[PDB]
DNA sequence: GCGGGGGACAGCGCGTACGTGCGTTTAAGCGGTGCTAGAGCTGTCTACGACCAATTGAGCGGCCTCGGCACCGGATTCCCAAACACA
């Protein structure tokens, strides 16, 4: 399954008012058996694609270093 | 021993400052010349310090006193830690 679903599912499972950090996303995907080490660069890209698709709102920071929430709009 | 909160450490981004490279300029390095100030050595003779015996008073041990400082309690003050009002 593509990493955009795994990320969206992790952000939905950890839904809050702040927003899953990249470190929490790493932890959730690793707990989901996804190798976050080798494919970290893929994650940053896929995450960026999800922000560029507007599917994730950046709530703090800039780019992948930030916190993110599912764009309910 | 325990609760917790701040700091250490991890991850990311970015932007500019440092490394690499190239061409030009500059002055370091080398050699060579010349001059003279001063370092190094020597002889003299003289004032200056070591040595010694005698004198003595300055300093050291021993006693004694009191005041400066330590201590205690009581009052004064001064930073504190969130909670509140209000943005």
């Amino acid at each position: 399954p593509p990493v955009s679903e795994l990320i969206t599912k992790a952000v939905a499972a950890s839904k809050e008012r702040s927003g899953v950090s990249l470190a929490a996303l790493k932890k959730a995907l690793a707990a989901a058996g996804y190798d976050v080490e080798k494919n970290n660069s893929r994650i940053k890209l896929g995450l960026k694609s999800l922000v560029s698709k507007g599917t994730l709102v950046q709530t703090k920071g800039t780019g992948a270093s930030g916190s993110f929430k599912l764009n309910k709009k």
